């Protein structure tokens, strides 16, 4: 493919200043499936000298189906972190569900769907609806400022709290933990310790389970750690890590769709235009898919493994671009197309569909829906000031900082 020698395309580098679209795009035509070979030092933690590069959502699909042969645990799922992080701190990620293969994976994920339910998460629309609003009025208030801050921030963080039963006096503390839980490489973050975070949210966490024990009432907390009929149950160190793995899946992921959910209107102003006009729920996934928050998770081969024709070894990363698949010519009509009406809308936003498909995807798009009906009612003329300030990370696709004119 025409790609630049030493191309990389977990390079926070490129992250920081843009999305690879074009070169994403060359690899779907030339080489769907490529070594994306990574020189001495520059592994982002890894040290085998590279990784498959997947573009295309069907590949995507097979991979993540095939959760037998492609594990989340070898390696993890993060496909970029600093380049001198040390081996251990990679794998202390597989203390959440989310790096853990099967038979473990399967327990912890069946007991943690009780916090999913359509019930569970439904209770929840009242209260994120009121919260929406308030958001709104309160930015339109200020007439300007930073959209990621004012109106991006806080909806996915109080869904979380909402979901768990997070007392309204502790939402402070557990929304700055959960602020500085994810890793990146951005200099405007360099003095952020996501360890010291991680360590005080376990400890909060597990005093609530805990106290839930001794006081159990009709709430999700109490479900998880009660007994079902096979006495399944989370235990206190086990409910720590999934609010831990809640911080840090449910907060950018959500945040980033927003942000980037509003710069598609304003490129798009007919689309924004029919979306005030009928508010059409579908406009989540096509945000979702246009915003592609997570660029690319990662496995590793248990086995070799023959895919499209390409024979992956035992040991090799393969790694999941969501943000090529998301714009497969081969899946999507007029991938470049942002279309708040495409239905259906198959993309990979949430993973391809198996073991680890994610979770909180129904509350994300409602969360979604809910502050985009409430920019609506509240500053349906905002227009933008200034570029996005993007993050520099090799995984997230992530917007600091936007400043846009509510009025
Ligand atoms: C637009 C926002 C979101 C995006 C783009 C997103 C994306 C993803 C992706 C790509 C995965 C991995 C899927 C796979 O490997 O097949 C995932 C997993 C997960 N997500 Fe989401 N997510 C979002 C919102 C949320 C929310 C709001 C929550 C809960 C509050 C949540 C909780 C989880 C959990 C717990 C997992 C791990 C599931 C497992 O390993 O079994 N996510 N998400």
């Amino acid at each position: 493919p025409n790609l630049p020698p030493g191309f990389d395309f977990t390079d926070p580098a490129i992250y920081a200043e843009r999305l690879p679209v074009a070169e994403f795009a060359e690899l779907r035509s030339a080489a769907p499936i490529w070594w994306n070979g990574q020189d001495p030092g520059k592994g982002g933690g890894f040290h085998d000298g590279g990784f498959w590069a997947i573009t295309k959502l069907n590949d995507v699909k097979e991979i993540s189906r095939h959760s037998d042969v492609f594990s989340s645990y070898e390696n993890g799922v993060i496909p970029r972190f600093k380049n001198d992080i040390a081996r251990e701190d990679i794998e202390v990620q597989r203390f959440v569900m989310l790096n853990m293969d099967a038979p473990h994976h399967t327990r912890l994920r069946k007991i943690i769907s009780r916090g999913f339910t359509p019930r569970a998460v439904g209770r929840l629309h009242d209260e994120l609806q009121e919260r929406a609003q308030k958001i709104a009025a309160e930015a339109a208030a200020a007439g300007s400022g930073d959209f990621v801050e004012q109106v991006s921030c806080e909806l996915p963080l109080q869904a979380i709290a909402g979901l768990l039963g997070v007392p309204q006096e502790d939402r402070g503390k557990l929304f700055h933990w959960s602020n500085e839980m994810t890793g990146n490489e951005d200099p405007e973050y360099a003095h952020i310790d996501p360890k010291a975070s991680s360590a005080e949210l376990i400890g909060y966490a597990m005093k609530m389970a805990e106290e839930k024990a001794k006081n159990p009432a009709d709430d999700i907390v109490t479900q998880l750690i009660q007994a079902d009929i096979d006495g399944e149950k989370l235990s206190d160190d086990e409910f720590g890590f999934f609010v831990v793995m809640l911080a840090v899946a449910g907060n950018e992921t959500t945040r980033n769709s927003i942000t980037q959910g509003m710069m598609a209107f304003a490129e798009h102003p007919d689309q924004w235009e029919l979306y005030k006009k009928v508010r059409p729920e579908t406009a989540a996934d096509e945000i979702v898919r246009w915003a592609t928050p997570v660029t690319a998770f990662q496995r590793t081969a248990l086995r070799d493994y023959e895919l499209s024709g390409v024979q992956i070894k035992k040991g090799q990363r393969v790694v999941m671009f969501y943000r090529s698949a998301n714009f497969d010519e081969e899946v999507f009509q007029d991938p470049f197309t942002f279309n708040i009406l495409r239905n259906p809308n198959p993309h990979v936003g949430f993973g391809g569909t198996g073991a680890h498909y994610c979770i909180g995807a129904n509350l994300a798009r409602m969360t979604i829906n809910l502050i985009f009906n409430a920019v609506a009612d509240h500053m349906p003329d905002l227009k933008p000031i200034s570029a996005p300030e993007r993050l520099r990370s090799g995984w997230l696709n992530g917007i600091k900082h936007w400043q846009v004119d509510y009025t």
